């Protein structure tokens, strides 16, 4: 548990002892007390009677004589009396995690009222032993050790190839910590497993075991929890939502001493074995999750997939009451929670087993059906991709040949491998999409025909088409938004996470009908054999992906007519179409800019912008004011540079903010022109200072998209809205700076 294990040898074989606090005598693993003769026989309430012995053993090299009983466990429960010299000391591993930055981060983003928010800040301390304090820290689970030695024909040992030495230092720490905790034991074995290193965003590296050779031997003989699909159907979305990431829980379940040889691996010419369940093993996710489910059975609403846990209660007070009940269970069992990726008491959770963020109160996940806009292609190869993409809608769209005709005429126009794109063509393309958004082309779902799903993906997002098996029109298209982590995935994994998000909505439309999925992938079996270093997603992703093949209701077919969508341009995402109230934003930024006639005839101009930071959470208040002269520039430039300053100051505040411009051109450009100027490369603006200002705004929004931009004329507004009052102050500051000369 929280006490550091102590190295000890009893009968030649090394073992570990744990300082106990109970007054009961020392327990010893059962396999050593068979040969020994019993002194007497006593019964224990917490009544079964067991034999009593008196054996000698070494603790840290010093022999110890004590009256002992048996223990079904693999550790030596050490009575404090028998060892008066040795004192209890807490566990001390290598690296201490930044636990205070984690808790302050969770307290910041919590959507709970300040009343319950202080209860949580108190719950950090009462259950301090529950959170993960050390890196690679694991907990002990007082459970009957698992037997994973199923199957009479053992697998063949794999030779260990040299690995990257740049990863050895960061991994040897983990080897030391697990050895220190007894998670790893030095022991030769018949089986050997390859080990692979993969980098971590912080610069260090984590090791990966290749257990697919042992999994082909071990048969599937365990009760599987509801899979990704079955869990997501029974969920209950209430007011607040909370997710708790465990610290590799399979490292908490110990395996039987007989099964240690199976999990063996070679590190630095030395062979080690696993005391606990290892990650990448066949039955580790199932054996671990089942235990977790029983504990969470008592809670009214819960869902557990792998490490992640889900809790959603509508009552603010009851969410915290159940949350404390969750913590006691996890602390009493010996589980360890990582506050690095945990999310507590938020209106939406970023990840709940599935990659989709969960908002609202809906038992079934909802997502936008309609396809999204596409940025103009920069090259011919990116324009040929989108044409062969729309080729499917020829057989059921009347105006198709008429609305696509202009784009065909544009390709042969230049004939110089460079293509010129007109702004109206961008609007024409937007019309092509709106035709698909119209429910005419949308066929109706038929409960008789099976559900056909055609899946392809672009570097920016995926494209999913739900069909009827005979129908020429699709029931409904589906376009999934890639998260910042999924964009890092390889192209093959972008398809798989796309299919994952597509089979979710298919369950709603299945209605007891088998589902056939067509995909550019030729063989599903070959995909499981895809090499490991090419997978750039978490194993939780692949397990979640592979668990869907086993369903006989779903079948996957290779489709040749699916085109290549690697050169598909970026999907146009609009953060301005949703409008949010100014009170819910954490920060409000009013901007403005003026430019009177310069006194000097040479400059001929003078500018001055104004910035106001306002917060509406408690009442209408202003944090700071700013009034800056900009020299000879455009009045709109003063209104252009006014938001570049405001965009930066929002980065220091992690939360929803809103910037407001008196200018029409600024807000409209940030909504439609900015997604263009990014891909446009700022071509044919405007000399160089003008372009640098727009890029800086684009990059600032790239680092934090939580920034929304509105626009309000505010011409002689007596008291139109409570919002225009703050903008009247910003225009005052912009005017003051415009009147000041250097
Ligand atoms: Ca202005």
């Amino acid at each position: 548990q929280l006490l550091q294990p102590l190295p000890a040898e009893i009968k030649g074989t090394k073992l570990l002892a744990h300082w106990a606090s109970g007054a009961t005598i020392t327990c010893i693993p059962e396999s050593f007390l068979e040969d020994e003769q019993p002194i007497k026989k006593t019964l224990i309430k917490t009544e079964k009677q067991q034999n009593v012995y008196y054996v000698t053993f070494k603790v840290k090299g010093r022999k110890v004589e004590a009256e002992v009983i048996a223990s079904p466990y693999e550790y030596i429960l050490l009575s404090p009396t028998d060892v008066p010299w040795l004192t209890q000391q807490p566990l001390q591993l290598t690296i201490l995690v930044p636990l205070q930055e984690y808790q302050e981060k969770i307290l910041s983003k919590t959507a709970l009222p300040e009343d319950q928010k202080q209860q949580l800040k108190t719950l950090f301390v009462k259950y301090d032993n529950l959170w993960q304090h050390w890196e690679n820290q694991v907990g002990h689970r007082k459970i009957r050790p698992h037997n994973i030695a199923t199957g009479d024909y053992p697998p063949r040992p794999q030779k260990q190839y040299p690995i990257n030495p740049k990863a050895k230092p960061s991994i040897q720490i983990v080897i030391d910590d697990l050895l220190k905790q007894g998670v790893l034991t030095p022991q030769n074995s018949t089986m050997n497993t390859p080990v692979y290193p993969v980098p971590k965003p912080d610069g260090r590296w984590r090791m990966v075991l290749d257990y697919r050779e042992v999994n082909k031997t071990i048969p599937l003989t365990a009760a599987q929890n509801q899979h990704s699909a079955g869990i997501l159907a029974t969920i209950v979305r209430q007011k607040y939502k909370t997710t708790l990431d465990l610290a590799n829980g399979f490292w908490a379940h110990p395996i039987t001493p007989e099964s240690y040889w199976l999990t063996a691996f070679t590190w630095q010419g030395k062979q080690y074995c696993w005391t606990r369940l290892p990650q990448g093993f066949l039955n580790s996710p199932a054996l671990f999750t089942a235990d977790v489910v029983d504990l969470l059975k008592e809670i009214p609403n819960v869902q557990v997939y792998v490490d992640d846990i889900y809790l959603s209660h509508d009552d603010p007070k009851e969410h915290v009451q159940q949350l404390e009940k969750v913590f006691q269970i996890l602390l009493q069992a010996g589980y360890v929670v990582s506050l690095k990726k945990s999310e507590i008491g938020q209106k939406t959770v970023e990840f709940l087993g599935f990659n989709i963020t969960k908002e609202g109160r809906g038992l079934t996940d909802t997502f936008k059906t309609k396809l999204l806009n596409i940025t103009p292609p920069k090259d011919l190869k990116q324009l040929q991709s989108i044409l062969g993409l729309l080729n499917f809608a020829r057989n059921f769209i009347p105006n198709f040949a008429e609305l696509v005709q202009p784009l065909y005429n544009l390709i042969a126009s230049a004939k110089g491998k460079y293509i010129e794109w007109s702004e109206e063509n961008t609007k024409q393309l937007n019309m092509v999409i709106e035709a698909l958004n119209t429910a005419s082309n949308l066929e109706e779902r038929l409960p008789e025909q099976r559900l056909v799903i055609k899946v392809n993906t672009s570097p920016s997002a995926g494209y999913v088409r739900y069909y009827n098996e005979t129908g020429k029109k699709p029931i409904m298209y589906l376009n999934y938004v890639f998260s910042k982590a999924e964009l890092k995935f390889s192209m093959l994994e972008k398809l798989l996470t796309t299919m994952h998000k597509a089979l979710i909505k298919a369950m709603d439309l299945a209605m007891g009908q088998e589902i056939l999925v067509y995909s550019p992938i030729v063989s599903m079996t070959k995909i499981q054999k895809t090499p490991l270093p090419e997978r750039k997603a978490l194993p939780i992703r692949w397990i979640t992906w592979m668990t869907y093949l086993e369903d006989p209701r779903i079948q996957f077919h290779y489709d040749k007519t699916l085109p290549e969508l690697k050169h598909i341009p970026d999907v146009y995402t609009s953060s301005q179409s949703p409008v949010k109230h100014p009170s819910q934003y954490e920060g409000v930024f009013y901007t403005d800019g003026s430019a009177i006639k310069s006194p000097d005839p040479t400059k001929s101009n003078n500018a001055g912008m104004g910035i106001v930071h306002a917060t509406y959470k408690p009442e209408y208040q202003v944090l700071n004011q700013w009034s800056i002269p900009l020299g000879n520039h455009t009045a709109q430039m003063a209104e252009i540079a006014a938001v570049e300053f405001a965009c930066k100051k929002a980065l220091k505040i992690p939360g929803p903010v809103l910037v407001i411009t008196d200018s029409f051109y600024v807000a409209e450009s940030a909504n439609k022109e900015l997604p263009y100027w990014k891909s446009n490369g700022f071509v044919n603006n405007k000399p160089l200072k003008h372009i640098s200002k727009w890029k800086s705004i684009a990059e600032c929004l790239s680092m934090k998209p939580d920034i929304t931009i509105q626009h309000e004329k505010g011409h002689q507004p007596t008291n139109t809205s409570i919002h225009t009052e703050g903008n009247a102050l910003a225009d005052k500051l912009a005017t003051q700076g415009s009147y000041v000369v250097n």
